[PDB]
């Protein structure tokens, strides 16, 4: 049933370095040697925590999301989608949320261009706590695992909380780890004939992920668009090329931002 699951259980029976290989077969990356580097030394400037702000760059410089007004990061993690919304024009508060602690990231202190628009908290599980009012709602949330099953039960779940935070207009790029699996394609249906948006694969993903994104300036019809990746993640299998092809990490800047009026 369904081709994402077939490309599921191919992914399953490659082997240690057949999976590697793969994963990152023509693909695009972020060159981060020297901006982790930086990092691990204690350089609060210009970096940014993760790959993930060159991750939520891509969307952003495409209107795909359009952060604005307060930013609510749920799962913040280091802070790279937080850190990043905090150097844009529109944005005017950023608050980022990450359960933390032993064996799991937690936020970085940085002084990247807006930081002190940036509020970063772990310690909270954001599946049990009020819903606020936001302008714009991120979320990558979603622990990937060998069980299709499984994910789509976590997916459905982070799915389930960000409608609670989700008003009508909000601007919003929600992750949706399996987005094949039938259970998951049905709520997308119900959630984007309610909320807009639509499905849209990342280029900086790795292979190893069916993962796609909600995001609110888009369109598509769903069970078409998840397929089109499915097909894709199954043709990369075999591929002559596998050379992912890199680009310079984002530079976050550096400095207070003032707001004013
Ligand atoms: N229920 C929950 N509440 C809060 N954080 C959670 C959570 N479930 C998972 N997480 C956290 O969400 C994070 C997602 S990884 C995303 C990192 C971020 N986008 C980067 O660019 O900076 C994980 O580090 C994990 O610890």
């Amino acid at each position: 049933e369904t081709l994402g699951e077939k490309w599921k259980s191919r992914l399953n029976a490659l082997g240690k370095s057949e999976f590697q290989i793969y994963k990152k077969s023509g693909i695009q990356e972020v060159d981060r040697t020297l901006a982790k580097e930086g990092i691990k030394r204690g350089e609060t400037d210009h970096h940014a925590v993760s790959r993930g702000s060159a991750k939520l760059r891509w969307f952003v410089e495409r209107n795909l999301v359009t952060p604005e007004g307060k930013v609510v990061d749920l799962g913040c993690g280091r802070g790279g989608w937080s850190y990043y919304c905090g150097g844009l024009k529109n944005v005017r508060e950023v608050k980022g949320l990450t359960k933390g602690g032993p064996g799991h990231e937690e936020p970085i202190p940085m002084s990247t261009y807006g930081w002190n628009l940036v509020r970063l908290q772990s310690g909270v599980d954001v599946f049990f706590i009020p819903p606020e009012r936001c302008d714009t709602l991120l979320c990558d949330i979603g622990e990937s695992s060998p069980n299709p099953t499984v994910e789509a039960g976590r997916t459905l779940r982070v799915l389930n909380l960000v409608e609670n935070w989700l008003s009508n207009n909000t601007q919003f790029c929600v992750k949706v780890l399996n987005p094949y699996m039938s259970s998951v394609i049905e709520k997308m249906e119900a959630l984007q004939r309610k909320h807009g948006g639509a499905l849209v694969r990342n280029p900086l993903s790795r292979n190893s992920t069916h993962e796609m994104y909600w995001v609110s300036n888009a369109s598509g019809n769903i069970v078409s668009s998840v397929n089109m990746i499915s097909r894709m993640l199954i043709n990369r299998f075999t591929m002559r090329h596998k050379k992912a092809t890199y680009e310079p990490d984002v530079d976050l800047g550096s400095g207070t931002r003032n707001i004013g009026i």
